[PDB]
């Protein structure tokens, strides 16, 4: 119903000039707001320069070359190799295929299974949707065979009666051990994890989770991939979610924030060990992988170069670190409400989960659509937030000021007051 | 290793100032070349006024609605629906999921297999890593590629070959069971397969068979879409009506990543009636395409259709073929094949027996590497080299392309002989 032609800073603006503070950042990607001038100028400069091309082995744009070097620099790796795609979904599919390719070239073509977690979201294509752990995919007859979903490490939801957080983490470690021993380590191509789960509802992992599961994966030679599609470039208060949870992955998947939302592109940064192994495989078999044609775009790459520079050198990632404590403190105050079951998140990605009864964690009945009601009321009050399950998510642009932060929570709290009073009746 | 900075018309230029005629149009998509001022200005204007593009808030932008109308208009369909993705490959995937969704919603969840002609390029069993990246989705069922020169039996006519492939298709449907088959996808001319136009009369023989069974027909126009075969769609040039079209590449002339699935009337209605009957809307389908992309696609479609580029393909195609015909007189060219502005040359060590050079000699690779040295870009595929230049190519530039390619063929065939 609302006609929107553009945005201004962190606001979506309708044709009448009403401003809606956008706590979805567009599609969880507009870190620099909707009209950032340096980003817009960089997009334009590249169209005038070289508006399109495709990267091949031995032939690519100067933009591809520069962004590859910049991504290795800002990755946790001292060296590595980069390729590009059009989206996070394609980046995940291609990473999976590269592992299949690699393990097959290494004489283990049965090493195919992919481990993810329930509530993970990796994309919308057949493979990345099979990696995804959501009920809605049953309507497609997904997941495909060989996509194994581990329990989601969301302690609040999945911890058993009297189970402590430490015990929960030991149980997930046991479960991983057992899944590996049952399936057979030789048949498992890789494990992919968003450090903090995004579309699953903004779920940081229980304390110690990555510290417990990484030694296990390493023991069994199962490559570890960090999906940074949402966490990447500063949203969790370090450049990468995997830094924030101190695990060293074998490769990184990136998108969204990579271009500050101004251009659809994906990137896969391969760390030193997978790069060395791929290089040796390709050398050994004496040809380039048949059918590999993944590429981004020179305009996407130029805009990404500018996005990285803005986020890192013009104060945006720093704004997230400085405002993250005030962000959390205000959430903590909101979670005092009887109908807020918990708040969770880190950096500039958070969620609030609605409950009908706090002590027992009982949700409101599905048909009441409490999340949607909250989200609709926020829109009426000039705030946009995403309803996910029984939660509402705040993932606002990194350019958010303290005043716009207050503005966001003032509106949100007025919406919660109204919705909770109204469903109470 | 070549680092490319910019282009001009159909040429690219590297960091050292070398220029190369890019006979690949980037990779099929850059149909208007590398510095088309109308398209550049239109794409710059989108950023200048970047849309309030959102995951869920606000009405679909005017550009997106307008592209959907234009796509249905220019499609062979009288009406239908459009869904958007970031690429040809994602739209392919989306169309497959859409069929899975629809057949399950109509009560046949076992209807999942996709009929396709895809295939990979002694003492040994083969290598599993050589067909990972092309491999279609699980449940694909393979039909023989209708490449007459390659697969026709000794002394078998093109007509008999097509009749043999009609039998194959019938026999395949009977063996798998029609109730387990979700659809048939086809590129009218096969692209990554090696630029393979189908044997004369192929679609006229297989379509009636597919139509006996309710196996939706999808025309994969990611390469053939918007003029490359000398008409607006490949399916138009081979005179058939699919139930849906997959589109990608030329759609924005390479200026912006986007794909589209264009559903015809019948699949549009089945989709809508199943969305209601199941009371679930399929996740990750969207009518809301990227508005910058949608605006750039409007401009690209107008350029190609109304500023003479699709017409130039039709006009220069006979000269493209004459010259290929002449090249194919060489003892080490087994054939030329193609139509409009997509063509291939196939290298052979012995013409009469269709014997290729040993894989280890990498002959296509050598041809394409020699082309680069002489200022021409062409793409090696299997034992073939492929030409798909921008639609803006002039007759002087075509001559230039072939003069360079012929010098490459001369050098490679001699080096390889003397070896």
């Amino acid at each position: 119903t609302v006609v929107v032609t553009h945005g201004e800073g962190p606001y979506i603006v309708d044709v009448n000039g009403r401003r809606y503070l956008d706590a979805n950042s567009g599609l969880w990607n507009m870190v620099a707001g909707f009209d950032h001038k340096g980003l817009i100028d960089a997009a334009k400069a590249q169209y005038e320069r070289f508006p399109g091309y495709h990267a091949f082995f031995g032939r690519m744009s100067d933009q591809t070359v520069m962004l590859s070097e910049k991504l290795v620099e800002v990755s946790p790796f001292d060296s590595g190799r980069v390729f590009y795609t059009n989206s996070g979904s394609e980046a995940n599919d291609t990473m999976v295929k590269m592992l299949w390719f690699l393990h097959a070239a290494e004489g283990k073509p049965q090493k195919r299974k992919i481990l993810t977690r329930w509530n993970a979201y990796h994309g919308v294509t057949a493979v990345s949707a099979s990696m995804t752990g959501k009920p809605y995919n049953s309507v497609f007859g997904l997941p495909l065979p060989g996509f194994v979903h581990l329990t989601c490490p969301h302690y609040w939801r999945y911890g058993e009666e009297g189970e402590t957080e430490e015990q929960f983490v030991a149980r997930l470690a046991r479960e991983l051990e057992e899944t590996i021993q049952r399936e057979g380590a030789d048949t498992i191509a890789g494990f992919f994890a968003e450090p903090v789960m995004g579309a699953g509802g903004v779920i940081p992992p229980a304390k110690g989770y990555f510290q417990a599961i990484l030694p296990i994966l390493r023991k069994y030679d199962i490559p570890v991939i960090s999906d940074e599609v949402i966490c990447g470039f500063g949203r969790t208060g370090n450049t990468w979610g995997c830094v924030t949870y101190d695990f060293t992955p074998d490769a990184i998947i990136s998108s969204k924030n990579l271009t500050a939302g101004f251009f659809p592109m994906g990137a896969v940064i391969l760390g030193p060990e997978l790069s060395k192994r791929l290089e040796t495989a390709i050398e050994a078999i004496e040809e380039f992988p048949h059918g590999f044609t993944a590429s981004g775009h020179p305009v996407g790459c130029a805009i990404a170069l500018k996005a990285i520079d803005v986020v890192m050198n013009e104060g945006l990632a720093e704004n997230v670190r400085r405002l993250a404590p005030r962000f959390e403190e205000r959430l903590k105050h909101i979670a005092e409400r009887p109908n807020i079951g918990e708040y969770r998140g880190i950096g500039f990605m958070w969620a609030l989960e609605a409950v009908k009864d706090k002590a027992s964690k009982t949700p409101f009945d599905g048909n009441l659509s409490v999340s949607e009601r909250i989200a609709n009321t926020c829109t009426d009050l000039g705030l946009i937030c995403r309803p996910l399950g029984q939660s509402v998510v705040l993932c606002p642009p990194f350019i958010l000021t303290e005043a716009q932060m207050d503005e966001m929570f003032d509106k949100l709290e007025k919406a919660l007051d109204k919705v909770f009073a109204e469903v109470a009746a």
